[PDB]
């Protein structure tokens, strides 16, 4: 099909204990599954409206696309986001560590701003670092769901997935313990390979 | 001087009798300077957040983010997305008019999808034309507001604004015929220069 | 049909000057009418699913039915909410004006809040006041396009609509003097009426 | 104390083993509460505001009541919309059950809509059998977050909860089993009694 459902780039416990392994199985295995046949499904229905010419189902469709492209989006971007503790370094380093103290201030106030965006989201949604075009600088934006609430043109560089099913099993309500378990798994090279491919756009 | 309001490429004139002179005055300095002074106000907050480590207001602000900063980009492409009538040639040629035939199947195919999309919109919103960097495909989105119902990482290509400040004025509530019009101005040149940028990222 | 486009209950220039007839004719057989229609189709459609044991449109039903019956309630409450200035009192009387002192401090209080929601809209929208039957109060609501931002079970009392439409041809972007010229043809006999059948629930 | 957590009408392992005594405890305890201290909280800010004539965060505050006070209102009729299992009829009768066949032609049909509008919400959201008092009939709605999606004056009769919160635990990934399981908890006299009230108004 044209979206495919990426393998995760370590085992389903690697996280551990930070993040369990019941989670990533079923977080990988069916929610992210589920966005990448819903995406291929929008697309296979926008051909079949052109081919008859009946665009009656267009808003289903456009929606149908934008929310389930924009999960396999944002899952596609979690998953390398993160990687065993002690494999990736912590704390921003190099050109990446710059660039969060210049538009941040220092990385602890990043940190703040960025979970305070997690923890406030009234729904579900994501907590991310994006790469701004259009100001050459680097925001936190709160998504609201997969695709509400973002500028077009943005590029995400470190994503957090406040969806329930993210952290109900292990953390139940409490959000709060999941994002500050989270910051020991961001594997900070791989934002770091992300920004310096996207400040080139 | 983070985020500034760009000069239109053309006289406020120059699109008739397609799009009157009076709204693009409106819609220049009225409505998008509103988007870039509430972008720049947005990260003026942020910055004041972060300073006193208070982050109460952080639902909002990042609201006011996305939907200024999603307006001021919106209006950024929107206005290069035009030229007056003769400028540039009426249909998309070589590797843009080849990939729209590969996406769609042919231009009148992506019109009828593109036109069914910007005036089905339920509320204020845009249709748009992208360059999808997971499927590398070019796709039609349906925005609502200025930044709802769009994946990350979407590149915009051709964008048709299509809130009613943007055609009231001229053509009340007939929708179709706006868009209509409007086809008549757009600056393939233009498109084809964002499509070989966004092929590259 | 289930729902039916009611007629105004002054001539279409009795608003005048504070609001046009021009807007009032568009606003009322055009935007209205469009609303009405889109109701009564969305609820033949989801008989036909239920006949056929298909849903599986339910998503596009259920918002199409959403949004234009909420575009039908608040017209509809909109329309009976004005009449001809000298026709109906200034300023809240007996028990709708002892309520309004009870819940905003004073009129001028509440005029400021509603005042307030009405221009800050980051959309399309509307600014309510409504009755709360589950705190026995009246509220101030910003209610986003037709059918978003609002509780289940609010009785509207008194509605502005905010959206593009509706002050666009005579005040163009200038939504501050719609709302200030709009104050002057409020039917506080009709929220009055409102008020009084609406405390009951 | 203008908003209270009502307590559970049952104890919280009353409704085994169709839904977990742990989700109840969780549910009502933790999750209800704080969109009670979140309304309360709104209001206050409100309050504030007019006594400073500082309006300046009216977006964020609306949004912050309509979000609070809707999941308040959700929740309170959610709890008394279940029973257990053998305390009421697991059918329809008399004037609901009429009604119920009026609106959708069988309860079986009823049933079927209502499913999958539960299943199909694209994020968190809600299922909803409302009283619409304009067109004098009984709707099925599908609510996103707590606030968005039905218009204004929508009376609720019956309602699921579809945030993953109010099933992940046991369910998993799994709604379909949820909301199958859910309707042998429905306590129709408790919809009857709506019914008869809202019919009223
Ligand atoms: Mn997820
Ligand atoms: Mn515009
Ligand atoms: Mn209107
Ligand atoms: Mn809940």
């Amino acid at each position: 099909a044209v979206y495919t459902l990426p393998e995760l780039p370590y085992d389903y416990s690697a996280l551990e204990p930070y993040i369990s392994g019941e989670i990533m199985e079923l977080h990988h295995d069916k929610h992210h599954k589920a966005y990448v046949d819903g995406a291929n499904t929008a697309l296979d229905k926008l051909a079949e409206a052109r081919d008859k010419a009946d665009f009656g189902a267009i808003n289903k469709l456009e929606k149908d696309l934008a929310f389930n492209l924009a999960g396999h989006v944002n899952h596609s971007v979690f998953w390398k986001n993160m990687a065993p503790k002690g494999s990736a370094p912590e704390r921003p380093t190099d050109e990446l560590g710059a660039a969060i103290d210049e538009f941040f201030g220092s990385f602890d106030n990043m940190k703040a701003q960025f979970t305070a965006a997690a923890t406030g989201i009234q729904g579900s949604g994501w907590a991310s670092l994006v790469w701004d075009p259009l100001g050459k600088r680097i925001n936190t934006l709160q998504f609201y769901d997969h695709q509400n609430n973002l500028p077009a043109g943005s590029i995400p560089l470190l994503q957090l997935d406040m969806w329930e099913h993210a952290f109900y099993l292990q953390y139940k309500n409490v959000k709060g313990d999941y994002v500050k378990s989270w910051w020991n798994v961001v594997n900070w090279d791989d934002v770091a390979l992300r920004f310096s491919e996207a400040r080139v756009a």
